[PDB]
């Protein structure tokens, strides 16, 4: 291909793609949205979401396929776990009283 | 250039609005986005509203501070450390209440 | 009202109105910068990631049900509600948990 795009917004966003590194670059915006009746999907090694306040999935389901890693765990309204559970390096209580 | 604003045959727009510093895209059916290296998004706030599900597809999800779930379900085991406190319910494993 | 980009390294951006697909393919890395928000409001959302997605905030809130295979917690938490564990052992610093026949 022969396209190229560099779209430099007055408000200083820029919309750009650079093919010798092959990165796509949008900055200096306030807000994305997108809205879609069926599905979204992202297709890629790595994700990264750098959110200094919260990522909510407001969904009846997340799925997580494989391993899912915490620093805390806040589970509100109960749950089911199957297999080897093993609890290590302080305290488990239930109801004030430790196991 | 300096703007985009599109409105295609099917209703969807796609557009920047620099007077909000906007980035929309709406009315479509589907996107998909397939990358070999990463893709970062790095936002104060991200919100996905899905009325169906959210599926990660992937070895592993890591958040690096709080997850708040309503219910959890663990499918193949796993390991907790630190404190753990348990209230509002009981704790049963294997099928009796312990 | 039309939208069919080619770069020089293959990659593309398009949108096709007859199915209402937007696609972005063939590049190596995506950044999307902003400084209030990014909404998706979409009834299913796929994240396909060979290697790893991480969810770096103050805070990940999931607002009814998480499923996962295996669960690792690395600095505590808390539970509340019932909950029912099934299918293997239950221990505690090293203490198998007298849930089953020993």
């Amino acid at each position: 291909g022969s396209d190229a795009l560099h779209i430099r917004f007055p408000d200083g966003a820029v919309i750009e793609y650079e093919p010798e590194t092959s990165a796509l670059t949008v900055s200096g915006i306030k807000t994305a949205s997108v809205t879609a009746s069926g599905s979204v999907t992202a297709t890629v090694p790595v994700v990264m979401v750098k959110a200094s306040t919260r990522v909510t999935l407001d969904t009846p389901e997340v799925v997580c396929t494989n391993r899912l890693i915490t620093g805390t765990l806040e589970v509100q309204k109960g749950g089911t776990m199957r297999g080897n559970i093993e609890h290590t390096g302080g305290e488990l209580s239930s109801n004030g009283k430790v196991l």
